[PDB]
């Protein structure tokens, strides 16, 4: 069981020098396409999109939840939080939190949602109660991002990811007017132009949320809104044997240009 789409993912991937995870679904009718689809990833910061939705769905028996002030300490800031070292010794709101990781990657921003939930275990508890039984997320920013290979700590599988993000974007596992403001938030995404995007027909709108770490760890995950027909997921994880590796968002938007081309 082996696709014409599936081989040229293998020839990507054996070019690329590194491993790739791809999960494809279409929801016009409800087919999959999968390239280690079983295997686990570090996620990266692609976990903030579990994190931020969990908050949301908080917020639906909290009506003011997201405009709840968060307190920003010197000592709190942790690398790559641009939005957050502007209020230090302030407050951003729950709202202002969960844009900043989503938009900006903000690893700051992250902690603070991921203490609202509890640790890190409050977000893995989040992604059992919607269905996910492979998502865990076991530290903060910024050591979740040590990706080392054989660690299973803040992985998940391209499958479940892609499953998961078709439930929280376009089913029904957030409420509608939360899962309308995930979507906005995704939708205004600022590091997505070289990733799954930069390998899809420029017409299509795209939400994503990236991710980067050790390894070269290079990921992104996507909801797909072609012209004309029912909207796709798409996740690409990608991760490189040498610790000092640098970044490949080319290898995603390949792999998504391959997708579309099975389209």
């Amino acid at each position: 069981q082996t696709s014409a789409v599936q081989q040229k993912l293998a020839a990507l991937e054996k070019s690329s020098g590194g491993r790739l995870g791809v999960a494809l679904i279409d929801t016009a009718d409800n087919t999959q396409v999968l390239y280690r689809g079983d295997e686990r990833f570090p996620m990266c910061s692609t976990s903030k999109v579990m994190a931020a939705a969990a908050v949301l769905k908080q917020s639906e028996t909290q009506k003011q939840l997201l405009n709840q002030p968060v307190e920003i300490k010197p000592a709190d800031l942790v690398n790559y939080s641009p939005i957050a070292e502007k209020h230090v010794n302030g407050t951003m709101t729950l709202a202002e939190l969960s844009a900043a990781a989503l938009q900006y990657s903000d690893n700051t921003a992250m902690n603070k949602l991921i203490a609202q939930l509890g640790g890190p275990g409050g977000v893995t508890a989040f992604a059992r109660a919607i269905g996910d039984e492979t998502f865990r997320l076991d530290r903060t920013e910024p050591t979740l991002n040590t990706a080392i290979p054989g660690d299973p700590r803040d992985t998940t599988t391209p499958r479940a990811m892609a499953q998961t993000l078709r439930q929280l974007t376009l089913g029904h596992a957030l409420g509608e007017t939360q899962r309308a403001q995930l979507v906005t938030w995704l939708k205004g995404n600022t590091t997505g132009a070289a990733s799954i995007r930069a390998g899809l027909p420029t017409s299509w709108t795209v939400g994503d949320k990236t991710g980067s770490g050790d390894y070269g760890t290079t990921n992104d995950i996507a909801v797909i809104w072609p012209q004309g027909r029912a909207p796709l997921v798409l996740v690409t994880y990608f991760t490189q044997p040498q610790q000092n590796a640098e970044s490949r968002r080319d290898v995603l938007a390949s792999a998504a240009r391959i997708i579309a081309e099975g389209l």
